[PDB]
């Protein structure tokens, strides 16, 4: 297990347009193409993304090539914030790959609330930690993949995704 094997496990693989759980347009695994309404809106993201005139279709290895710019970026992003690289550089490599995964699924808009949770998880107190980040939007509407993520920060396994 690994933070690709791990998001494609709950992000899954779908190589035209489909709406998120949130019913924003998105692609591949779990490439949020835009909050617009507008289905052209989300062609013209996916077209610029690609490269190409894709008419709302890619393939697996495009899907791919998102999806590893994507982990990349959410990694990238998470470094390059105060508040998250040292919550990020305290962690086991377990436990950092629950924390892109979330950043992944909300970004850092969605982890700005999180302030409480991280400190928990920055002092190592797994067992609080897990107890406060299931008090969340995020929880409530995804618990599935909330209870594996948080599982996965209150163990520092891969117990949750087998
Ligand atoms: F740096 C970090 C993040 F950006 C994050 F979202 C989470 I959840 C973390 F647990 C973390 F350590």
């Amino acid at each position: 297990m690994n933070i690709f094997e791990m998001l494609r496990i709950d992000e899954g693989l779908r190589l035209k347009i489909y709406k998120d759980t949130e019913g924003y347009y998105t692609i591949g695994i779990g490439h949020l193409l835009t909050k617009s309404p507008s289905l052209n809106a989300a062609k013209s993201e996916l077209d610029k993304a690609i490269g190409r005139n894709t008419n709302g279709v890619i393939t697996k290895d495009e899907a791919e090539k998102l999806f590893n710019q994507d982990v990349d970026a959410a990694v990238r992003g998470i470094l390059r914030n105060a508040k998250l690289k040292p919550v990020y550089d305290s962690l086991d490599a377990v436990r950092r790959a629950a924390a892109i995964n979330m950043v992944f699924q909300m970004g850092e808009t969605g982890v700005a609330g999180f302030t409480n949770s991280l400190r928990m998880l920055q002092q190592k107190r797994w067992d609080e930690a897990a107890v406060n980040l299931a008090k969340s939007r995020w929880y409530n509407q995804t618990p599935n993949r909330a209870k594996r993520v948080i599982t996965t920060f209150r163990t520092g396994t891969w117990d949750a995704y087998k």
